[PDB]
């Protein structure tokens, strides 16, 4: 096992456990000292201010297993630190019969049991589990425990009646799946149901989703209501708030419903960030975030969506969530998007990003698998003096349009995502940052022409804003992690309406995916404006590649050349001519970002271990 | 719910939890503070000379699961003391996937992992259990943990390769069961195989015994040797110690060997106590005990039975222990011997009594269910100059005989049992001890005799000798817990060979078990003498009534006598007649016996709990 990564790649399934821990691996983000991670749980601002981020975790593995809640906090997003107790960077694990198979996804009620902050979460035991095999009631419930010292530790609540698990009973018979509870308080949800609290006497302050599907008719996402205030036992059933059909699909722009929900989540948005109101907001939308699972051929067969709703309040006292408009939160290789509220009116979004090693090739070799998202705020994207003539607007697929007096122009909301401010001040601050000249791309543009200043390593933001004829067929972007024989290119393609990472070249390593990932991208078109503008932000981060567009369109990818020098960026541009230009500006590298894990050294792996022949006789976890 | 003792019973199943607690309840032998137990578990002498006992325990329930070890410690076998730490009296708890489903019993190595006491122990997790059910490899396995505080606190292994479990394999396919692991050294099996260690390559110092069966075709123990000494984790399966046939039986003296074997352990006596010698001791006896299930129409389908058996060295390197013959430990509600070593070159033997509520129609009433037997020396029992006209003598059924050189007399062999004498010291020293008048039994005696000195209360000892003729047809025994309304008669009677509990009149509660205990009793006539001579002791503890003769037969039982005043004691008489005179001598009443607890208060009830609806959705514990 060769690690000189001036020569081609040799046979590197020879090289040793974590030998190739630092080679790839993101050093701005949230990820765990070692191991495999998958989704962020139990999120949650604490009372001195500081983020709480829990996330699945099976260290010294690089497949799932025996899940558990790793946690870390920061007081930035930006900047973390790992608890460290009995468990090393453990605070939830498998320990009860009730969730020995795995303590999945959770979120936080922030004053809970003897107002303590408190974890809803899915208890899992055994028996067959999943949206296709024939899952049982009891294999997944949901669970409770707090915490007296703000995340190092959690109690549970003892099992038995009255106690764990609190929600056992399916509420409709042949679920696919009843997992990842989303608790969350709505003054929207409770003025609706205040007339009906009679039919089913829940008048908590708290609500739940469960997310799920019924065999063989789609997926669901069922609402629960705390049956009273200042009691977290009780949890009433009150019906089923978004149902989809099997595999249905609202379009090109919103992926698809699939059979099963997963880590769903339900907010209330306005133009700033969080909105608290009760309905009395004109501006504010209701919005479901939702994974979705085999209604795609790829990206492990998840879909990371969204949809804005309508709620209907029902005859027994319950609500239907009917979508209005259906969206896509990241295009790419992420999942698992949890939000949570944040202090001055934000609702804070951040998922999972897997690995591009499907057949396991070299996870053993990384010594770990997985990060998070960069962490995201919400808020309603309203952009204003839409042109009429813009191509597609009245699909209103993934936004809406509202129509001027005089029907001359249009109002376009959407769901807006961008970095937290935090995060790129401190990339920004931390980073050299280099100031770029605008370019016109016209006849005279190379395919790939370098930046005038490069990155020293795989840790860069690149910023840009791309200014299209309106009859454009030309194609412009940026390429990363380049050297003469590895790059990965991003594509905008105004006239097909498409942002791809063509992934062809990004590595002489053949293990890895090389599929182009592709997101839709709507250029809103502004009255009186003879061009349309893409703003593109890209951070490369080890083998990260998360795109975002226009604050509305993100796309997560991985890139894992093997030469030293494939580092470099610049613009692409094809079909540009002296009549077909592309106007660049507003070009920036920041080039470094942040040491997101101070206190951690290079190489946390602590080793892979195998959990023996049992593995195999309990079938549950790979056991490695 | 009326607890007037002084009137018939009402309808006691009205009455709460835990009402009926100190009723019937043991005060003078080993029993949990409340709730489930059943088999010991653990048993060891620890270093400052004091005995360790476990037991399975399930607190605050009164049916099995989440079985735990419960622990206590004595210095005298008599008086106890509860642990108490952060799960009270339990020290190893379900906690791991291997285990959580119940912590089964297991045995010490004394000197084990870094030299601290150290348990093996069957590990329970998911799937069918059971002789007659379809288990599958996994479900049972074998775990180590140790203990740096004499008991007070266990720590498993890890889970995973080269770590626990350490025995997984199945050494056979189809087993009926895989459990009770019995850790025990051997310079007998040492000697035997010290020619044939180049087969197996194991050389350890240690054997351990696992019980079970294969489908169709009768019960195994299986015998492994540790492979390397000083090391705990490999184990070397060597083959099958003891075959028995699908509900074989040896006969009427030696039970039933029934389709599965539960809690066996292995030992090598001498008439003195445990013989540790290598087979040159020519007065010394290899024994197994173990428990059959599924081969008795009723006592929970169990027999509690021991064989004496000659070793024989396979050509495998394994050793297979031919049945000399075969005997019944216990002919009552009892089960689940476990053995161990103690200083003085003795080894010691104690069991649990279950209660005879098999319907569990007061078991909630009581608050707990089971205790354990009294702790029995083992020995060989030798008998000189028996008279070759002692019927059935050559039947050689549960006993060895050796003629003398001329013929005209016999040397009897069988396993000895007796009470350890610090218990029967600590008992007549604490008691009102009354000595009575010998009796002769003839045409004047009454059916029933009181005692010239009564009992107080529901807990004494009666001690006598029934000297019988040759040619009896008469009856005799002890009639205890007796009013005019209630009473418990032990009878024996020479003509049928049978010691009987006629439990018809026992109680006024008509739920309790109601049938005729049997034990069969060979009274050895001695050359010259003109009578045959029973020694009875019988304890008396609660609802206990623990029978032993000739201290050789033991019979566990139970009587829930409501009455207050059923209490009374005395002899019993039929057939007696100026010819066939019954004569009673060495009579003593012990009243009062010990106070086996003397921190606990007269009600350790905690409640009971309810598992609630996920104990049916997991389907392993009733879940009360
Ligand atoms: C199979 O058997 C299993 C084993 O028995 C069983 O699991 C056990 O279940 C029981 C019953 O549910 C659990 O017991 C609960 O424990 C909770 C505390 O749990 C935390 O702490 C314990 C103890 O921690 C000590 O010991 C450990 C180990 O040594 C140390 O590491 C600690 O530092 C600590 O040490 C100190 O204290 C020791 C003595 O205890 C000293 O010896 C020592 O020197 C130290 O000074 C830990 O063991 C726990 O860890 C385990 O669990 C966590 C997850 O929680 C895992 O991550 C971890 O790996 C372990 O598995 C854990 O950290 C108790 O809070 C709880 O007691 C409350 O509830 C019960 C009712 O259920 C009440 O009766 C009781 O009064 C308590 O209720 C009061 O308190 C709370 C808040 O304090 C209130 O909300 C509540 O309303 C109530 O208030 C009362 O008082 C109020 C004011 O005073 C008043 O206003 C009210 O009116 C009211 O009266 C309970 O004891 C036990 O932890 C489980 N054990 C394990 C190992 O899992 C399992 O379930 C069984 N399975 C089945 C299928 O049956
Ligand atoms: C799913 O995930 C689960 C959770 O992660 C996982 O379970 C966990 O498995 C891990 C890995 O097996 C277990 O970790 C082991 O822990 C053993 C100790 O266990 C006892 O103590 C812990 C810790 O106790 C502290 O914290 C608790 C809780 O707060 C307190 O109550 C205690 O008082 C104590 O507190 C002090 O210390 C804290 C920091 O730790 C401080 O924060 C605190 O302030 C205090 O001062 C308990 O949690 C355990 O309780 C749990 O388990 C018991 C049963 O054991 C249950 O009854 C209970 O309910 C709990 O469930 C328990 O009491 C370690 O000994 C062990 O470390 C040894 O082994 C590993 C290898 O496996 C080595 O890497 C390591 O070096 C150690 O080996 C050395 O030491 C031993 C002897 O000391 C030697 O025999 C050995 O050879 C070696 O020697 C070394 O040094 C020699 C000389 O120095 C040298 O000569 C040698 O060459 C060599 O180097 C390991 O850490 C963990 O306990 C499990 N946790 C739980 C909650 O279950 C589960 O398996 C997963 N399942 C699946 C399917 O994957
Ligand atoms: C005395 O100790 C007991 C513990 O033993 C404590 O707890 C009680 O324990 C008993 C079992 O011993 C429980 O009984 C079972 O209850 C089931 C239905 O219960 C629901 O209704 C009652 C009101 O009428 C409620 O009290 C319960 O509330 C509690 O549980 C809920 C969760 O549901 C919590 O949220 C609450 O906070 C409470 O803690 C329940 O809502 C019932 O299904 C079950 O029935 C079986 O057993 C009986 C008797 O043998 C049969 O008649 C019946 O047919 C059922 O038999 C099943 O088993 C057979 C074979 O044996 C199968 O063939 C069938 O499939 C069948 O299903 C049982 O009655 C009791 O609920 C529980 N009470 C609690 C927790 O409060 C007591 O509290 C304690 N007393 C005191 C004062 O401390
Ligand atoms: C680097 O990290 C790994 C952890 O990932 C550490 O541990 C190793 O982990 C791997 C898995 O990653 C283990 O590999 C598996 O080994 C199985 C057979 O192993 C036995 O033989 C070898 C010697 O050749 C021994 O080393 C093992 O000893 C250990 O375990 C025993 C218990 O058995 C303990 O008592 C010891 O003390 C040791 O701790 C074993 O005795 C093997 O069955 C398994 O095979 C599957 O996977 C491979 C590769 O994918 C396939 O080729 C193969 O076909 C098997 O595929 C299964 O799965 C497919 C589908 O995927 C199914 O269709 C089939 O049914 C099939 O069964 C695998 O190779 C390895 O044993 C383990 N080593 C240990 C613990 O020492 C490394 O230690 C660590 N390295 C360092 C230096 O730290
Ligand atoms: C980068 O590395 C490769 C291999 O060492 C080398 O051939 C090439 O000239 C270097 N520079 C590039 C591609 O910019
Ligand atoms: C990282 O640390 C692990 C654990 O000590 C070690 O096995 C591995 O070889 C190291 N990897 C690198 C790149 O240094
Ligand atoms: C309320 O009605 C809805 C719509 O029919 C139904 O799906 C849901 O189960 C009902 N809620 C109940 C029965 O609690
Ligand atoms: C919105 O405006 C467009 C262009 O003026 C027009 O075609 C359409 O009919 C309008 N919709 C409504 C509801 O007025
Ligand atoms: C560098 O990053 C840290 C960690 O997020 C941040 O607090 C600090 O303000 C940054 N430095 C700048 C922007 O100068
Ligand atoms: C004992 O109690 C019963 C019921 O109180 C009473 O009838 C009887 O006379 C008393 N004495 C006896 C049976 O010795
Ligand atoms: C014993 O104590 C338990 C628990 O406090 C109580 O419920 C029960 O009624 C008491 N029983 C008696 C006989 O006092
Ligand atoms: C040794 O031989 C016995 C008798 O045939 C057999 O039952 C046992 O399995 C063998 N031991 C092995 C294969 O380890
Ligand atoms: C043992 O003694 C009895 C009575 O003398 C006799 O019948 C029998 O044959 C003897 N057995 C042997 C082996 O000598
Ligand atoms: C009474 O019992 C205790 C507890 O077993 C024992 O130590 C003591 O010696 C006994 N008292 C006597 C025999 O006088
Ligand atoms: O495969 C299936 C499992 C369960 C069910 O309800 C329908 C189909
Ligand atoms: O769906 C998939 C999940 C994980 C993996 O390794 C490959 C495919
Ligand atoms: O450079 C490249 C070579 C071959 C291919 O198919 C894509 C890119
Ligand atoms: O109108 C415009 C068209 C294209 C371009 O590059 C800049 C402006
Ligand atoms: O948080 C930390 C995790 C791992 C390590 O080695 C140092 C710090
Ligand atoms: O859970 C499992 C682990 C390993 C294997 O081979 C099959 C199932
Ligand atoms: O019932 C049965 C289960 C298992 C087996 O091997 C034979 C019979
Ligand atoms: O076999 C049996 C065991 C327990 C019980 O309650 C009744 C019968
Ligand atoms: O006293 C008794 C009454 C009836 C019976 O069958 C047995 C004893
Ligand atoms: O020989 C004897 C027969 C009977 C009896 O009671 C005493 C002596
Ligand atoms: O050992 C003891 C158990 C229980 C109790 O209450 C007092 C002492
Ligand atoms: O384990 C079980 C508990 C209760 C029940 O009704 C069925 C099974």
């Amino acid at each position: 096992c060769s690690l000189d990564q001036t020569v081609a790649p040799g046979n590197l399934t020879l090289c040793g456990n974590a030998t190739l821990f630092t080679t790839f691996r993101p050093k701005a983000r949230f990820i765990a000292p070692e191991g495999w991670m998958n989704d962020p749980m139990g999120l949650y601002q604490r009372a001195d201010g500081s983020i709480h981020a829990g996330y699945q975790s099976h260290p010294k593995h690089i497949q799932w297993g025996n899940i558990s809640q790793g946690a870390a906090y920061s007081s930035d997003f930006t900047s973390w630190t790992d608890f460290n107790g009995s468990e090393g960077y453990k605070t939830i694990w498998p320990s009860q019969i009730y969730d020995i198979r795995g303590v999945f996804d959770g979120s936080i009620i922030k004053e809970g049991i003897d107002g303590y902050p408190t974890i809803l979460y899915t208890s899992t035991s055994f028996g067959p589990l999943g949206a296709t095999l024939n899952e049982a009631e009891g294999t997944e419930t949901q669970s409770l425990a707090y915490t007296t010292d703000d995340g190092a530790s959690w109690i549970k609540l003892g099992y038995g009646a009255g106690q764990n698990p609190v929600i056992y009973e399916w509420p409709e018979t042949n679920l696919t799946g009843f997992r990842d509870p989303y608790v969350f308080q709505s003054p929207r949800l409770e003025a609706l149901l205040a007339n009906t609290t009679s039919i089913t006497n829940a008048t908590g302050d708290h609500f739940a989703t469960i997310s799920g599907g019924v065999h063989g008719d789609g997926a669901r996402l069922f609402l629960y209501r705390q049956h009273t205030t200042g009691e977290f036992i009780k949890w009433t059933y009150l019906g089923p708030l978004v149902t989809t059909g099997y595999k249905e699909s609202y379009g090109e722009w919103s992926g698809n419903y699939g059979i099963n929900f997963e880590t769903a989540g339900v907010t209330r948005l306005n133009p700033a960030g969080a909105a608290w109101d009760n309905g009395s907001d004109t501006t504010a939308v209701d919005f479901v975030t939702f994974g979705t699972e085999q209604g795609r051929a790829d990206h492990q067969n998840h879909w990371p969506l969204w949809a804005a709703v309508d709620y209907e309040v029902r005859d027994n006292g319950s609500i239907e969530a009917v979508i209005a408009y259906s969206g896509v939160q990241d295009w790419g290789r992420s999942y698992a998007y949890a939000s949570f509220p944040v202090e001055g009116y934000r609702q804070v979004s951040v998922g999972w990003i897997y690995e591009d090693d499907d057949n396991v090739i070299l996870a053993k070799q990384f010594g770990y698998q997985g990060a998070f998202t960069l962490f995201r705020d919400l808020f309603v994207k309203v952009v204003e003096n839409v042109s009429p003539s813009t191509p597609g607007l009245f699909e209103q697929a993934s936004w809406s349009t509202k129509n001027s007096t005089d029907g001359m122009s249009v109002t376009v909301t959407t769901l807006g995502q961008r970095v937290v401010p935090e995060t790129l001040a401190a990339y920004k601050g931390n980073s050299t940052v280099s100031t770029l000249a605008p370019v016109m791309l016209n006849e005279s543009a190379a395919a790939y022409t370098p930046f005038s200043s490069q990155p020293t390593d795989r840790f860069y933001a690149l910023t840009g804003s791309f200014e299209f004829g309106l009859n454009t067929t030309a194609k412009a972007g940026f390429r990363v992690l380049a050297s003469e024989e590895e790059y990965t290119d991003i594509w905008f393609d105004p006239a097909s309406e498409n942002l791809t990472v063509v992934r062809t070249a990004s590595s002489l390593i053949k293990s890895f995916g090389n599929d182009t990932e592709l997101a839709k991208v709507k250029l809103y078109e502004i009255v009186g404006a003879e061009s349309k503008t893409l703003n593109l932000t890209v951070f490369v981060d080890g083998s990260v590649i998360e795109i975002y567009a226009n604050d509305e369109v993100a796309l997560s990818t991985r890139a894992y050349p093997w030469l030293a020098n494939s580092t470099g960026a610049g613009l692409l541009a094809d079909g540009t001519t002296a009549g077909d230009v592309v106007g660049v500006s507003g070009l920036e590298l920041w080039d470094g970002l942040v040491d997101a894990w101070p206190a951690r050294p290079a190489n946390t792996s602590q080793g892979l271990v195998w959990d023996g022949p049992t593995a195999a006789m309990y079938g549950l976890f790979a056991g490695y």
